[PDB]
């Protein structure tokens, strides 16, 4: 069964790689807010010898991420790897890996959007247990971060199940760009669309991203899972559609428990009733829970959970997902 | 082998649907001229029950859809069928269709992007030959169709080889919107990425549309076939790369023969250097023929070919695409 790594304690150190896209693309400004974020949260923050190579793509080669990822995971003082930033191109890496390296050196691997391929391709070669959570540069954001760090807290420096709560509020703002003027907004909060209770397996993140392992290896079987799902701007409703169509003809699903969507980027006008149609029209779908509008994905601000850890589902309550292996 | 469908003779009669998109999309004076341009090339327009359905996403129900699908191959004196138009949903159909009464009714259907998943699917499950090829909506440019016609009546009306001839020119217009004010363009022509000789199975057709079908009994093994690929606007280097990866990472892959590109939208900025770059980290690509800016995707002209179907890729020739089985 599942690999639990430790949990973060106080002193610990923190490897930064850049699996996505390069360091380069983060100001020295940003860099230092980041750094200085996550010392005060008490953690050594060191970074991989190749962070801040970069090429035509905003990344960099595959032997250069390869070799930051397997130093990551067998120097023994880190106890936690975060990623930089999302991207495109981990996937890029899959075949390239040592996942019996990384096995023999369980530890807190975490990050999000183009982040799933690897975190998922390392859960399922491996039975670590994966995060879909902040980047490094999701903490050098100066307003609204307390829910990001307080679920980050109760993700990995904590070890009993927690709620996944619905913030107070949220934004959709190009906050590296500018972070005074941002623009919270009151959270009108989760949406049942359809009803019902349940208990399974993690699986999800990036949405077009868990699609790029379909086929392969790295692909889990969705026997027995929540869906945790989600995309960015890029997609539009008819996109969301027809990748999560894609998605729940996979092995597995049709014995999917529930489903958990994050809430939807401004431009990508995701809108109640497309959002009801699209979902009224997937089979897998048909009998079990269903909600929307959760802190996970492109939007302001984000939880950590576990891929591959486990959650509940219950509508009728009022903190409807609770995560209890984590 | 497959099975070809018997070519298009003269007076015969084409029935066009809307799998994807509705017709509705359409203006009524662009469907006049496709009506009358496919009269004038000799043959009896007629149109499903349902085309003109019309819902949120500008497209239709799926029972809907599968009745004009049903009702168009169980008809005898319908010889092809062509597609209104892409979009994104013919995957959502798969399911649904009966195969075994396609495979007993054998015939043309045409169409390309996102009837890629519902061209694809018909030939892997029927081993029915089908074309990733125009539109009915596609023969309703007014300038610069000659190439089209062409293509068109290489692949369906003669029964013999032909070349996937560069084009004198091409464009990138939205020339619905404004059919005087194109903008032909010099075909500079047929890039050797990777010299070589080939000859294979023909499958592609649009790439992140392909990947849809990953993971599923629809989709082809790739061992022995030569790829045709393309993609829209929407698709930006990055995306490509990483849907590219997905893709050769299927079953088979590590048996292609050779690859195909099309001509790339402006829209995308795909630079000869970093398709350069992309394609050099394709494991699967190493030692095969690979050539780009060939004439099919989203930029005009389009060319019309089988899925399905073979070809001969020889970079010493003149005629460097050859188009065997139709
Ligand atoms: N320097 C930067 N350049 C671009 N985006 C930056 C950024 N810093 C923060 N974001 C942010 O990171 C998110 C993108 O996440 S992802 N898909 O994992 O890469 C966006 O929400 C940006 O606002
Ligand atoms: N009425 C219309 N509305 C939108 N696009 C139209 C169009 N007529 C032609 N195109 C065109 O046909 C292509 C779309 O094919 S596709 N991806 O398979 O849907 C694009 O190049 C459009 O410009
Ligand atoms: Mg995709």
């Amino acid at each position: 069964n599942a690999m639990i790594p430790a949990k973060l304690k106080q002193g610990d150190e923190i490897r930064i790689i850049a699996p996505s896209r390069s360091i380069g693309i983060m100001a020295d400004n940003q860099v230092e807010i980041a750094v200085n974020r996550l010392t005060d949260m008490g953690f050594k923050v060191t970074f991989g010898e190749h962070v801040a190579e970069m090429d035509c793509m905003m990344s960099s080669s595959i032997r250069s991420r390869v070799a930051d990822i397997h130093e990551a995971f067998n120097d023994s003082s880190v106890k936690a790897i975060l990623t930089v930033i999302g991207g495109f191109n981990s996937n890029q890496l899959l075949p390239y890996l040592d996942y019996d390296l990384i096995s023999e050196n369980p530890k807190i691997l975490c990050g999000f959007a183009d982040i799933t391929a690897l975190a998922t391709a390392i859960y399922t070669q491996t039975e670590l247990i994966t995060y879909s959570g902040a980047h490094f540069s999701s903490f050098s954001m100066e307003k609204g971060l307390d829910y990001v760090m307080e679920s980050f807290s109760d993700c990995l420096l904590q070890k009993e199940p927690f709620a996944l709560k619905e913030s107070a509020t949220w934004s959709d703002d190009e906050w590296y760009l500018d972070q005074e003027n941002r623009n919270f907004i009151p959270n009108e909060g989760l949406v049942v669309m359809q009803p019902g209770v349940a208990e399974g397996i993690i699986i999800g993140g990036n949405l077009c991203t868990l699609n790029l392992l379909q086929g392969t290896e790295y692909m889990p079987n969705l026997a027995g899972t929540i869906l945790f799902i989600e995309d960015d701007f890029m997609t539009i409703p008819e996109t969301f559609d027809r990748d999560l169509e894609s998605l729940l003809s996979q092995p597995g699903a049709d014995e999917i428990e529930g489903m958990v969507i994050g809430r939807f980027q401004q431009k990508t006008a995701m809108t109640a009733e497309k959002l009801a149609y699209i979902i009224e029209t997937k089979t897998a779908l048909q009998k079990i829970p269903v909600i929307s509008g959760a802190d996970f994905g492109h939007t302001q601000p984000i939880a950590t959970f576990p891929i591959g850890g486990t959650a509940r589902i219950d509508t009728n309550q009022t903190d409807k997902i609770q995560i209890i292996r984590h």
